[PDB]
């Protein structure tokens, strides 16, 4: 019971959002037909929630916690922590979870650990009866029963390397990929591994080998030991002397890494935190001699590690100790859909079309210009819509025009129904978001419309060749005033200053400016009837983007038809009159308005009667 | 050439909008290693426009035209129309593309089209000196070059029959079906075809198979002709009488299907319209016994049809007339993602969850409940609201209650913020969605929320002990108007009926009101003060929600502390004013309402000075 | 980050503003009206360019969706 450190009935909570970790855990415990699931938790810092997972094929929601107490007093018979947190983190948490009444088990993944936390955690975790893995481990596993977090990488290499069945061989290693290649040379060579673990290669482990290695002597499933050290550090010594002291029996495979160091200079620390040989007893030839000294099975080199594997399993299989097991059913696993996709195993057609912009690349781009080239050459707002909306690099004039009309059209007073409705909700406490979209809902025909009325009346009866003369008197003979003429107070005598300024513009930078000398053609005939017949600020807007268009040279005339009939003229007023539709809702919201109510005297009452309302 | 019907270079319409049969033409012309697409547009009687598909694993944009005449005038180039019309309108749209000038051949796939409109095609066809492929026939190939629509099926198909390059056999049957058992026959006993084309099973077809028979004699490309006919008609004869006049010298492979009929009913109709012997000439046996007197190579029965086809191929072989080709590149496409995802090849995750509706199934669930179960029941909608909003079967009381709030908060009259924005909307000339939505965006903390207010203070008052006294006093202190409490008419010797009605249903059948009666003793006390600081009809709906919540007995005091923080309150605020709402927007395009401007005179200006808005 | 960093930044440049000025600026919101009035130009781009396009009304794919409906059991009330 002491000396198992995982079976398929352990449960675990994983600390750190590692939604790759936890899917390799999940797919590992489907693979080796686990009744559930060997997590129980996760442990999230940032938040607290659920998390969807793979079990096979089926999706599965595993509870999200935000601290290790709640967690566990959720789940208590979870008691493995496999923890994922920085190395800046890695000693408040395990120090947490050992602190735990219901955790036993806390694995390390941090690398980068100081000396001294390591020597703390180790020491509690010794006087708590606890075991600590790493840190600077991938971990370790049971073979068909648990694994920690990526330990033994993907599905392929589980399978490949038959690690959904245990073995006879116990394994334990300082290094983490060491620890993954160790499965693969064991199961080629052996019935492969029962468990396996990996220390880490940092100087103070929070479990050292013999620790591992004595669980292994007690445990009656498995019949070979197999170990794989490193130079630098003594923890290796404490094997020898267990061997000598007949603690360990069964036959021990073993191998120490770092015989490279005396050829190369005394100043070179190698990879893992611990490598580096201070004494000579600390390097890889003393261990190696030390161990063949003791009664294990020393290779000449890490080449013949498999090899001694061999001979030691070969050994065990003529003397019965060990017995050939039939393979059980290999296991299966869809490939990840973006696992098929990367690779180009499959092709998948794409829902939406993008011409305008792309964020995918190295840098944004409008159009297919780098936003660093839009701003490095001052196109300005205009030239961002030029982009945005028409797909072209417009002229100055063009750019500037829209700059202008923006800040024509940004506010016309609260009066009005789009600032009217943002400031009734602004009064109602709303955000600002919410408001603002209340005051652009009235945005259309009424409100802004007139823009795209006067572009679509104007431009089609100087196409159609109409005379102003029979513009005026078709549109007299239908009823319909023509958009873009008329104002209640300016007129001829006293011009409205926004559409002076528009004119004024287009006449002096605009190339050719047809349909506005039309329009200034019509309007001499309705000012002839009345003087506040004027081309008013919407006239204005809707005729000039016409000849603006136009005068860019690179839109048909279809083209042109497609901009009026799409409301680009309407996007544009929208965007503009959102400047004093924020303006409004935040003056209220400074202001401390109080909720409006619209005053009853306001409103003519008028019930249908009860003979009005009947159904016959 | 005359004699060639496709080329690497023909271009095609495809008339219909048929998806699948688009990506497979495609697909072919990329393993066929084409430099163009073989279409040049769609033909699709319901909309102009693009459609989007992949050239390998590029996605491409195909032109798409509402008529043949604007599609042939934009593509003069296309001399080939895939015609995937139905039988009710096969004839129209294939005399149509007849009459185009810059159209040769139209395959026509529809099964039962009338032989009177065949016979007018095929007649119309020979008149203009052009090419009628059907009816009833999924089309042919010209094998490495152009593939009609769905001819040949599946890519792994046309690479295991070995499609992407031509042979030299010569191949034309009645059948579909069979002209793609025939190109993996072919391919196993020779080196496969150069071209195939089914004529269809119609008794009058576009174009006879010895039509198809002549062009290959012509073709110097074509060293061995091989063809399948049935019982029915007399088309087979053509060819006899071609092979005895010497019309044909290359060597003819021929099997007519049908040998069947004189051991069943003579009144048997088979499969295919024209698959029936009228007399005795017209059976598979005449047929099979023309053919072997004639000259060509007929097998004992279906079985050896492969074996006669490596006979024949072998003996073109010894003589040299054919030559031995190398095995070009196999081409390879990726699996197309739908497939891999149906088939379990892959595992994909989902973005979202859903927990309650689904209408992926047979039929609708609500909450997981069938909707005809929902609607036998009766549940009504409090019960529908029940299900999805709160995932419970409601009890009747709080269904019915659900019913009787949205009835009560349906409307207040037009001058709220709510209706007040949706009319001043809806008199912008505003549709109904946008108006509504102009409206519902004023719902928040000052219009309907102090339902969500009522409920949250006075739940934590009545919860955390306080006495309704210390509760009234608490709120004194910090300032706080009671939320759900006062009213500006209404009083203690004149109540809001909406109050009464919802307060008396909730006395006579709710299980349980606590929350109620709590309310009523803090009520008690605020009338002591000013008689008009009633439960108001916000308050009201408030605290019975959270009294019914408690009578169903199924949530926890953090669940309703969720339902209250959620706003599922402000929810059902807006759902019954959305009523009203709507009401009024209809109620003002009814009357024909103007365009609202609010009046100048109900606005302060107050500027500020040209000091106040400088920078220091 | 660098937006409300530098607004602020620009705001104690101006000299005009007390620091109660500054702090009622981000808490009314000021920041996200600048945000949504930018953002406008690339949203009213996305929808004209759909409507170049005559794209086809949208419709999430199923197999993206993962339907979890409660059980008879777990919908009772008592
Ligand atoms: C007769 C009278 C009522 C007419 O009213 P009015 O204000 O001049 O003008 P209307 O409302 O008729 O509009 C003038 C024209 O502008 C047109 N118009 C208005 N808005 C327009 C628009 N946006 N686009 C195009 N045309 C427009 C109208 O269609 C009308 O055209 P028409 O004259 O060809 O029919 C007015 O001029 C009057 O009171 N005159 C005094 C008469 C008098 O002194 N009599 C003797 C008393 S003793
Ligand atoms: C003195 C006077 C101005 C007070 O005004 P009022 O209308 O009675 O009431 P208030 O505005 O103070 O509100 C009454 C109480 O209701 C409370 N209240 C209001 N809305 C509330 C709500 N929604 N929930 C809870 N409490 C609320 C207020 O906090 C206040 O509490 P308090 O009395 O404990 O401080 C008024 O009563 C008056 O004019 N009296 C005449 C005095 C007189 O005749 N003098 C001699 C002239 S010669």
């Amino acid at each position: 019971k002491d000396y198992v450190l995982f079976d398929i009935n352990t449960k675990a909570f994983v600390y750190g959002y590692q939604t790759n970790a936890i899917q390799r855990m999940l797919d590992f415990d489907y693979v080796c037909k686990r009744s559930s699931p060997s997590i129980s938790a996760i442990i999230n810092p940032s938040r607290a929630g659920i998390h969807k997972a793979f079990w096979g094929t089926k999706e599965i929601i595993l509870p999200m916690y935000k601290t290790i107490p709640l967690a566990a007093l959720a789940y208590p018979e979870a008691d493995v922590m496999v923890n994922f947190a920085s190395h800046r983190s890695a000693f408040e948490t395990t120090m947490e979870a050992l602190k735990e009444d219901t955790i036993r088990i806390v694995a390390v993944i941090a690398e980068g650990v100081p000396e001294r936390q390591s020597r703390v955690m180790a020491a509690t975790a010794r006087k708590l009866d606890k075991i600590v893995i790493g840190p600077a481990t991938v971990g370790g596993m049971t073979a068909g029963a648990f694994r920690i977090g990526n330990t033994a990488g993907t599905i392929e290499n589980i399978i490949a390397s038959k690690l959904y069945r245990p073995g006879c061989v116990g394994f334990v290693s300082k290094s983490g990929g060491m620890l993954n290649e160790a499965f693969n040379i064991i199961s080629r060579n052996s019935d492969g591994i029962y468990e396996g673990v990996a220390i880490g290669g940092d100087r103070y482990p929070g479990s050292n080998m013999l620790d591992h290695i004595l669980r292994y002597e007690r445990n009656p499933a498995i019949k070979m030991i197999a170990c794989l050290g490193e130079l630098g550090g003594e923890d290796e010594y404490m094997i020898i002397q267990a061997l000598k002291e007949k603690k360990i029996t069964k036959p021990l495979v073993a191998w120490v890494t770092g015989t490279c160091s005396p050829y190369l200079p005394a100043s070179v620390q190698f990879g893992h935190a611990g490598a580096k040989a201070n004494t000579e007893k600390e390097t890889a030839q003393a261990k190696n001699d030390a161990f063949r000294q003791a009664g294990a099975y020393v290779p000449r080199s890490f080449d013949d590690y498999g090899e001694m594997v061999r001979q030691v399993y070969d050994m065990l299989l003529t003397r019965g100790i060990v017995q050939k097991f039939d393979e059980p059913e290999v296991p299966r696993i869809p490939t990840d859909y973006s696992k098929a996709l990367a690779t180009g195993d499959i092709r998948k057609p794409t829902t939406f079309i993008c011409t305008i912009s792309d964020d995918s690349g190295e840098e944004l781009l409008y159009a297919g210009k780098k936003l660093s080239d839009v701003l490095d050459r001052k196109m300005g707002i205009g030239g961002v819509i030029g982009l945005l909306w028409f797909k072209k690099e417009l002229p100055e004039y063009a750019a500037h025009f829209i700059e202008l009309v923006i800040q024509i059209v940004a506010d016309h007073g609260p009066a009005v129904s789009g600032a009217h409705n943002a400031i009734v909700a602004s009064c109602a406490g709303k955000d600002l978001i919410s408001s603002l979209c209340s005051g652009l809902l009235t945005i259309g025909p009424r409100f802004g419309g007139a823009i795209d009325d006067a572009a679509r009346e104007f431009k089609r009866a100087q196409e159609t060749g109409l005379a102003p003369e029979q513009f005026v008197g078709e549109m007299k003979k239908k009823g319909i005033n023509i958009p873009g003429i008329g104002h209640k107070i300016k007129s001829v005598k006293n011009p409205d200053k926004r559409v002076q300024l528009l004119i004024s513009y287009a006449r002096a930078n605009f190339p050719s400016t047809e349909l506005l000398n039309y329009a200034l053609q019509v309007e001499e005939l309705t000012t002839a009837k009345k003087g506040n017949l004027i081309l008013n600020v919407d006239g204005c807007i809707g005729i000039l983007f016409i000849d603006l268009m136009s005068s860019c040279g690179a839109f048909s005339k279809e083209e042109i038809d497609e901009v009026v009939r799409l409301g680009y003229l309407n996007g544009l007023f929208a965007l503009g009159r959102s400047i004093g539709l924020i303006g409004h809702i935040l003056d209220q919201k400074r202001l401390g308005s109080r909720l409006y109510r619209h005053p009853a005297e306001d409103i003519a009452y008028m019930m249908p009667s009860e003979e009005e309302i009947q159904c016959k």
